[PDB]
């Protein structure tokens, strides 16, 4: 069931955005923790630079999904975000380890965004909920230029 | 084994050292986690303090565990960050789903902070990288503040 | 309607001027109750939500503002007046006798709420699209202080 | 009936101060309705340095009219701004919804603009608190200013 | 076929390269707005001159940012953004802005004319794209041209 | 035994009005140990935000009292402000060091902040020294609504 | 022979005010292009942190002079503020051009600050007009820091 | 020409308004032109040449605005409509079917380059003192937005 | 003669460039005075936004003014910028103090900015000292547009 | 005896650390009003600049300061700020209340300062507890600096 | 030595100000090849390796200025004139005839290491924990940076 | 002739001769700005913090400067020199005292260098032929002359 709140938004609908938020929300904790993981792990031609432009990515990362969890309260449900609710949740594939040059990391990180980019452009059109379609496109934009950034950096 | 580096920091002691500064990746990752999920599922007495209190550990945390894998990485290692090494290797007990009460946050975060705390205490006189252990006093300077902050707010 | 080379057809400029109107009022006199509930409060928790109402009242001011400025962009008038809030408002009467964080937290949580349902289907009512974005910003914010206020009702 | 403080003003002085305090709340929340209501419907020649001098002096007036309300609450009474209670109690005429040069809006922001301001100046001598009169004095030097800028710009 | 770049960006083909045509045409008109607005900005006197000569550089800076939002979109789609002198010129719905003309009242007409067929063109281009993200670009534009629009004919006496 | 200066307050009036000043600062700096004493020491509900709010007050408190040493020297006096000078002459009652609860460490604040505050209100009026005197208004309002604000956390 | 205004004030309470505010301004005038010319031709021991004090003064110099005439002319005045009207009206003698010493030139400073400090000290009470007793108040006690300030310097 | 009390010389005026309309119109196209290229690179080194180049942007801007407010001091009219800047502009037509950031280089580089050799001429050429201060500090600018430029092309 | 220096700049050109700087000086003074003075005692049509832009003229103003002198003292010379001083050289015509619009002040203003305006410019090719040179230019292109403001205004 | 606290510091040295944590609380919070109290009374030669950094010096021992305090309370002990403590615990004379000049106050800061300097670089090396020892490193590095601007400040 | 009232212990005092005029010199010494590498680089990657070289050298410049009151602190004198960094630096000179971004990170990687290490076991040898905590924020800047250079390199 | 490759059209040896000048400046103002941080590190006597502060003041300013002489040698086409090889070989200013502490004693050494470096460049600005070099070398001359101004005010 859900959190009492004064919030009307109608109940199935709740439950279908809490439902569809959460994915969203998982998605992009993931997105966060390979953001990083590519950022500590790079090494080459065009490090610096792309580097930095990682850190940013983080950051907007971060900002969107606290949003995504938020709204999922507001609604009366249980935003998601633990270590083994994500392993367990993903439908991103897990973030190599073996890889080392810039360029390979890109591609990697190319790939994931994409999916997440993909995903949630198409989510802002079938979701019930206002609030989450103006949210959603406000990350939905973001990850586009992230995602155009990253490809951009390919050689 | 070891990537390459003019850093002469002796192979033992950087093969050691990689270790334990990804356990303390690993651990400041989940707290981090861990922080937010609180955040979001918070609410009773005294909740928008607390509320926003956590939103500044995580900064810290992130900033410190930030730290640690890059440390990690100019010893030649590979830092390690994703939701499934987290899941696999976390010493953290899964964090409650369905608890609500700040009160009831506020005790499940003290819980998990101590272990990571009273730990990374340890790893201080422990590690024989003079540099892992500066990184780690300082961690381990706002871990003990924050365990006290969250303690201190247990009714 | 004043003149304005805003092409945008004289109905639909009538229509949402109205809409804009009527929901610069409910946020103006949620502002008021706002800044009351704020000197007026005391008990546990005062000054954490103390602060917090500060918080609220500048944001509700700046998307009034918002609403009033596109009312007399379609070339309507935005009426602001305490006299037009007074007797248009279509929110309770704000009591004056309660002092406890909580008393004035439920008075806060339902008056907040019927204007955060009321937003929300103004969104999807309204026909002029830049006045349908204004809306969901302000519930977006709307829906996030009535989450507040009622996580910290015990 | 007050309420209790350690706040020693003698009580006489606390209930004749408090209805000062929010007479003057009531015509700056006013002042505050007013001033917005001439800068989102005026048009006309010098319309965009009037338009945001107005914003200018709104957040001056809201600010005072926070002090009053506060020193009210302070002295153990109740501070009274809401819709009903201007409409309600305000000295300052309705104003007209039915101009929009700028010209016309000046001079109909001077007049009650003036009527506060010396009111307001009058109050300094007359309050028993210290406090509030330096309160009133603080307010009074930008209802001059501002009354003068309204009118310096009148043509 | 295809003259579209390679991404991993899902919208359709034919959502793509109609937005992209879009996008551009907003871009042209944005940057003629922009440089008009410097136009009229340098070259106007009397009577409000500081206040109105002030007030158009703070436009110039949200369209500037709006159409750098605009190109980006499309190159995103994977188009080529076009804003250059000459794209400009043969392709801009605007009127020659006047050079003939010295009067801050002139130049807020001259302003307005032009204003006002962007601001137009952009509120219909919101339902007329098929892209949820170019139309929210477009709305927070639709919404500072609307607002720049009715500041100036605000300042016209 | 005053000091040579060009500033030309009367000899009697100088002599009175220092004396009344460094009574002030000396239970102005006592009150901020105080402050200080209670934000480390107390836990419990509410604590965080209360923790802060002491922090703030604490600043306040420095400058208000610094503005008042200043004068002192400035009419010629010296201003005291050494612990052996506040351990003789303040007429604090000395606070509890056994004390632990946000809400008790509350209560004791404001009992000591009432005092000085019911105290340098008192002042604004006995003082004959026109600068003192609006130094001592600047500084009660800050007092009357910090008291206020200690007042309205107590449960 | 004043300016029509909205603000009442006694009409008579407005001419003798004017002309203390306008005996200020043309004071505080005076003292702030004094100020720049010691500034300038300073040198000897203790220049450079004298020399920056300097700018300090003129900068809150100019701020109370700003006031003082926007209250003037409040009141149905005019400012004046011409170098023609300083030279005819100032009551200091003009500074010297031979000095050239840090020491000589706090020395004719602080003569001439004196004179204005003590003279904008009685006028506080002397004049009938709250806000103007507010503003001289403030600039009061700027002056007399400042003064303190000077004499401190000299060996 | 326009009255103001602006006591420079006639001829000098007219001379100096022409020059300083020549500089506007080569500004306004390296701007142009830089977001051309500032939107369509794509290979090594993007992120840093993408943003590098949204700061010569900036610059440019500025310092074309600084040319504009000088021949208006003087009486003349600042000119910067697009058609005037398609009719009179000295730099090739920017190709619209590159897309590799050294490619984009090469094509930056010959642009500025050119407008960079003639400002610095300029700086010696004009007999108006506050032109050639405003010529000198673009030139500065731009022949290190040449250098920055150049520098990244491997 | 000249106070001694290391600074070896010839001595013709230093005593010609101080008498040519503490020229600029002199009328950039009474620019400034001028300035404030229409500044406070102008009403009319376009007040608010002419009232601020003449602020920030006399900020600029008082800015090129300090460089001015303070080469002037470099070169071994002694910076004149007393009241007295300014009354005397001034080659600016007195300002009248009875005009009271906005556009009475902006003509008087043209005038003298003017005067100004065109002399610097001058001086700038006058005189010997390069650094003195790139000053005027500067303080030149400041003033040309403010004249060019000014004289923007005027109907 | 102690504090309940899930930080798992051995209780023996918990207890000599707090013992150590509070002595230094009591030596800062001395050199604090010492600091305030020589700002205050100080004149003669190089008086503004020692006057001005000597605030500097203030802020500064107030933070480390309070990093001492909340460590002894996450420790689980108590804090000790009061006035009544700091007389009777204090190690450093009185400071002397009918010195004037500079230089006389210059070398009665530097005696104390030398004392807690030389006390606390001590206490690094003695102190069990890491985070203590580094956030003694920390106040010991500024204590030093400070000891040395004092002393160079010397004649 | 300088009299102070600083108590460290006469010999400790004169070993660990030998000690901190050598992290001084080379740190000197690296600050002037890190500009000197900043200015003359280019081909690939050189905006960001332009720029970035420039974060470093504020950072080494604050560290030697800590080293240095330091040094100062215990009683003694700082030495940094180009004379004493010449005389006493221990790195080779820097290549005056090398361009490409490439050779220029590995003259600086060669050079950084070598004062990166020395640094690193300094924390060890000296005396004075003030120096050892003081190095270590150097060490760890320096370690850095070196893994930001080498991280570059193709 | 031995010039790297540019657009940058200024005739050839007018960049040659230019960049001689421009790299002459940078090794002057670097050792400036070496000898000033030698000289408020081991100050110490009246008016100690306000000098010590001062200085590092300067130091900021020259740094800002002397790095555009350089960028500048680059642009047209030659090789900036800034090692401590260089300096040492290649200055003008005598070195540095290290055995004096005195405040008056080290403002008295830095007029002097400061005196030479700051005399040097307010020529160059005439003897330079590249008009964005003199702009440079002026702005640079204007803080010099001012801090030797600072500095010379200073000395008892
Ligand atoms: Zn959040
Ligand atoms: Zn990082
Ligand atoms: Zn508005
Ligand atoms: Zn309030
Ligand atoms: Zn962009
Ligand atoms: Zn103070
Ligand atoms: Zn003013
Ligand atoms: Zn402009
Ligand atoms: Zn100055
Ligand atoms: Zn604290
Ligand atoms: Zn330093
Ligand atoms: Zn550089």
């Amino acid at each position: 069931e859900l959190l009492y709140t004064r919030n009307d938004v109608e109940e199935h609908v709740k439950v279908a955005t809490i439902k569809r938020l959460n994915q969203m929300v998982i998605q992009f904790i993931d997105l966060s923790l390979i953001t990083k993981q590519a950022h500590w792990n790079m090494r080459g031609a065009n490090f610096v630079a792309v580097h930095e432009m990682l850190d940013g990515f983080r950051t907007a990362l971060t900002d969107h999904l606290d949003t995504f969890a938020e709204r999922a309260v507001q609604l009366g449900g249980v935003a998601l975000g633990t270590a083994q609710v994500i392993n367990d949740k993903t439908p991103l594939k897990s973030y190599p380890t073996n890889i080392h040059s810039v360029q390979e990391h890109l591609k990697a990180l190319a790939e994931r965004y994409a999916i997440v980019a993909n995903d949630i452009r198409k989510a802002i059109t079938e979701v019930e909920d206002e609030n989450s379609a103006d949210m959603f496109t406000a990350a939905s934009r973001d990850l586009d230029k992230f995602l155009w950034f990253i490809e951009s950096n390919i050689e």
